[PDB]
């Protein structure tokens, strides 16, 4: 049966959800959008943020805007590839969404406002079944990195899972290849050379949360921090107080690049992990964990749905000749493409594993 | 007397307001600034936000948070070459700041929510005498360009002052000397390439107003609106009607260019013109319209606080050889930098006709 | 019989230029790519530029690089949807170029260092029976503007074509449609924001012809000049001496916008010249003049194959309300797509003269 | 007396080292600059270059292009606060430069041409005593980096001296007080995310010999390469074998950061390092390695000339709460600015030792 699912916060991350929906095919039958919610409820609007993307371009589907009934001015109905989706008006507590009456099973929390668990369970609350959150979700709600623990889910006790951060689906992989391979990590410290997101500002603004943050984006180098810092160990536990890292905002609109530097346990090469995580990508990984034999630079990996595609020649070329434990591994992801897409693939695995138990 | 001014909004314009205060010695003495008003009220933050800017650099003046009564815990109170200076909450009205109780005689407006008369005039019911709008104001306030038309004010009938804006105040002092200087301007259509601002989106993202003006500010050409379009107008009444123009915004942080074409009134040529503006910007105009004869480009007018630097070498060479009437003139401004410092200018001069009058 | 073609400076123009042979599917069978010629002659580094487009993405054809005799180090044959390109050394002169060993035709004149007529003969000297030069060239060649004056070839008298410009491709239809719809333009003066090109620098260096034009690329709005400014007179010699204008080099890497004023030789309005040019696009000059309803910025029209892209909305909405003479057109244009799909039609047009007489 | 010096390459380096020496008022006493060398000798442009700087601003000095003999069109002497300084022509070769004839005694090896110790070799052939490249020298010259090891200088072996690599001016005063202040360095890996340069290009163009960095430079995050992976060690000898690393170039037209991560040879804490790198910075490394307890971010680093400023608050926060050896040192440095003063430092301290000795 057709996934009933609903979009909350039609942004970067709303559309390019919907999106991997669309041109997967999976939009009308295996997955079904009932409705999509934002501040306004202009389908008109909708219609031309999704038909004209400054990085990714113009989406595969049709999309149109038509008004329901003649009597209601603006058009509040999405018609992507025959399918009427709704327009639902934004509230600010997500149990006054009428999930519930819609019709919809699987909320998509991807406003950024309700990242606790707490808060995102008021969709449950407004009629919903399960709650994906498309970032790291506090309040204790159950953190899932395709490739790594989707198995973990459980149709019972988990309701409210959060797909974790762009960063921690990038590294989580690569982290867990390293130990599944039995190279493991003693101690890790890693970077992510980030392209800006909508959280920053395009010049000297306000953000009391975090101070460099508020600076204007596009023109400086900006430390910063990294969701993946935390996330990493709630899928990872046994790399818990052993790894943690920073981000570097840079002058990019998409595409950003994880800099990990580790201690393995035991002696070994560069080459051997090289090796191991080419096999890695081409066996259990693939799908998920890719890699690349080319010069790329960060425009090549836009539109690139794997959840981190490492970097063979830019590792092997920049670690030490003589070594067998200090290691460096560089990974690239676009972070609004492949998370996005492992978003879709998470919703579908949990109606999966809901039509198993519930 | 110190004139009695309070800030609300330190923002862009409002942090180089304040600025332009210090740097011109002012602060203390002439003029006197008892609050800044924004989102948080933390000295600490603001201490920040002042002593270092992307575009402009570090300030002339020197910055402290202090926390008056050691039973606050966030400092509260901003030291600038020594003056306490206090940190007042925002206010969704600007009726509910206690203006009359702190003492602010002088209020800026320039949080960019209150562009209307009525919306404004909160301030004057706040305890506040006059208010000055960092941007075209609407419900019909008075609009002031500083050169042009300054002298109008009335201590009496106007309260609620708009000192139009940046593209206002680098286009109203051209066409003041044309048209003061007899070339006239029987009809004209102007560009302006503009930096992008605070009302701009790093990516992507909503802006119901302006669909364009949501698309990625730095990575884009987008085609928008100036305000000048109307303001124009209001401040040479003469040229209602005759005189409309667009702006297109580009990815650079500050300093902007008006392009503006027209048809003259009688027979004349472009070093005419030339030579009249020069000569203007050496006696009349002096202060508020500058120009150059050198081979600059936008970053060399960074802090330069002349309202319009007409630009000779572009003018004269892009111009029809064999032409009488059809005439294009490029100009330069910094948006940020020449506007705030007029706008202290119009404070200091309305401070000088209210002591006449009231 | 396949064209036989060479391309001169295989860079930008030069590399989209074989994009758009290969895309149409022209390649191998219309169309035959001889040698291209560049400073390297490492068919692998090509393979490589050819592979990741930056502004671009990937092609839609496949390449490779193989090394002809096992003796050679690197390669130095391109293997393009099964077809075998070689890879000619750079020379210092036209003249140098074993085109007529070869085997090639048309010469496709793209380095940029042989603008003139004279400089560009060299390739018929070198063996080459004609050569379009893919910028305005100088020594008096033939300028043509493909949907414009394509017509007044002459395949006895003309030998060494000239390409025009990108924003001469774009302005030349505008400039068409007014004097053919019988709007007129009396005098008109234009301006283009344009992204900036491989001529500029990243940081402040050296242009001794332009000073100006040495400035930070990336981080300046930069005064310039066009090449549309002459080459406009030399394919509608109606308008000779009675329009130019100048450009402003922008941050942005493709897509630029030109922006158009000018004065109708009878009353008219906005409507009317809207309407003529819609029909213009539809009619006699589809796929060369094409026009837009929508609200679009500039990463909007990357990839797109017009000449030029007449935008609606932008100039319905900023010319004034009552005016018959005193009009602004502004209309987009990928300049390194668009222009070379113009070249390749060019190619192929010229071509098929050639078949009727020489 | 006045050292007798002289420029070759007078770009991003040449006149920030020529800034350097008229700022610090050393120009015509201290230090005496004869004559300054690049492609052209029209000393009015060399003034345009010396007057605007996108990045760093107008120069406190005073500069004035002069045509010795009424002869000569165009002027050809730089007259820099009351001091002539002569425009020579740019030569293929180091050896054929007029040095020896004009009397200059240190030649300055900036043009970027020349960086091997044996083509360098040729301004003393030209008739030069000394010689500085700006740049890490090949050919086994003697690499010199200011606070570690000048004192290592021989005014009768070391003739061609190199200045090494901005990023290693960065790194080396770091890895000095860690081996100075006994924490020791077993095994380091390091990354810095660094602005792109004048081999950069604007758009993808051709590098032949790093396939990456002939990509837009201000549209990508590219991997490349940096010079202090190397020179470190030629400074540092302890660390030969023991450090390497890689950068990533990122849109910005200035200022640098280093990342470092490196394991301890002793146990020890982050605040102990913070303590050591503090301390030093405030006594024997003052003036060279300097730090920030401040939320900074790139732009406000520009003009610093501290060789590397460590950062407190991104390190400190951002390694394990629970390590004793696995740590990341951050720090910043103004990639044109300090290096430039540091080859002043280096250039007056050779001479000081060349005084003494030859
Ligand atoms: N951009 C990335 O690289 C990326 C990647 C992975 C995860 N995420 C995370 O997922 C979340 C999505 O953020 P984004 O970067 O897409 O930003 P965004 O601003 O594009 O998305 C947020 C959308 O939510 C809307 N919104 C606000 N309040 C709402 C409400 N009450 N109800 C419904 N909609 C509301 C906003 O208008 C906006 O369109 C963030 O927390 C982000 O960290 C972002
Ligand atoms: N920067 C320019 O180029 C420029 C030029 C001319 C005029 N202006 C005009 O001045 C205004 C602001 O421009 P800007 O660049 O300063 O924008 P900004 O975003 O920098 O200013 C808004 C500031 O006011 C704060 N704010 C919002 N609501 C507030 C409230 N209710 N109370 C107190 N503070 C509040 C915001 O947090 C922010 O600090 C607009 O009207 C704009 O047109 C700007
Ligand atoms: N890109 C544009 O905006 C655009 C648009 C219209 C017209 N043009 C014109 O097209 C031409 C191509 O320009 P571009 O922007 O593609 O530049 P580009 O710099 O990317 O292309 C020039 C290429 O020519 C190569 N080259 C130089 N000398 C050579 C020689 N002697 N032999 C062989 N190859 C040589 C260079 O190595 C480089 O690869 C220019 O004349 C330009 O004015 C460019
Ligand atoms: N830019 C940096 O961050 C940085 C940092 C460390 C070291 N340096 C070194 O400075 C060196 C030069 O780089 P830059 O950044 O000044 O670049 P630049 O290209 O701006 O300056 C080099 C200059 O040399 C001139 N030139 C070229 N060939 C010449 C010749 N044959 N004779 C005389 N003059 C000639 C050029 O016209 C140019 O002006 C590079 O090796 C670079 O590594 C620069």
């Amino acid at each position: 049966a057709p996934i009933k699912v609903g979009i909350n916060g039609f942004g970067r991350i709303g559309r390019m959800v919907f999106q991997a929906i669309c041109d997967q095919g999976l939009i009308g039958t295996e997955i079904d959008v009932v409705a999509v919610v934002d501040m306004s409820t202009n389908a008109e609007y909708f219609a031309y943020q999704m038909k004209h993307d400054t990085v990714h371009g113009r989406p595969k589907y049709t999309v149109e805007a038509v008004k329901s009934s003649p009597s209601v001015e603006t058009a509040d109905v999405l018609v992507v590839n025959g399918h009427r989706i709704k327009c639902v008006k934004a509230q600010r507590n997500p149990a006054d969404l009428p999930w519930g009456k819609l019709g919809v099973d699987y909320v998509i929390e991807s406003t950024g406002l309700f990242t606790d668990k707490l808060k995102a369970e008021g969709h449950i609350k407004g009629g919903a079944k399960k709650v994906v959150i498309s970032a790291p979700a506090s309040g204790g709600a159950k953190t899932i990195v395709m490739g790594v623990n989707q198995h973990e889910y459980s149709p019972a006790s988990h309701h409210v899972v959060s797909n974790a951060s762009c960063t921690t689906n990038c590294l989580a992989p690569i982290v867990h290849v390293l130990t599944k391979e039995n190279f493991g990590i003693e101690t890790g410290l890693m970077t992510t050379i980030h392209s800006y997101t909508a959280t920053q500002k395009t010049v000297d603004g306000v953000s009391l949360k975090d101070w460099r943050g508020g600076r204007a984006a596009a023109v400086n180098i900006i430390p910063s921090t990294t969701g993946a810092a935390k996330a990493v160990g709630m899928v990872i536990p046994s790399t818990k107080g052993k790894l943690t890292g920073m981000s570097f905002r840079v002058p990019t609109p998409d595409v950003s690049v994880v800099d990990l530097t580790f201690r393995a346990t035991r002696d070994t090469s560069i080459q051997e992990i090289d090796k191991a995580i080419k096999k890695a990508a081409q066996t259990y990984m693939k799908g998920i964990l890719g890699f690349t034999d080319e010069e790329l630079v960060s425009a090549d990996f836009i539109n690139d749905n794997r959840s981190s595609v490492y970097d063979s020649k830019a590792t092997l070329q920049n670690n030490l000749p003589g070594e067998k434990r200090f290691f460096k591994v560089v990974s690239w992801y676009d972070n609004e493409w492949a998370y996005s897409h492992r978003v879709v693939d998470l919703v579908r695995y949990m109606a999966a594993k809901d039509a198993a138990s519930s």
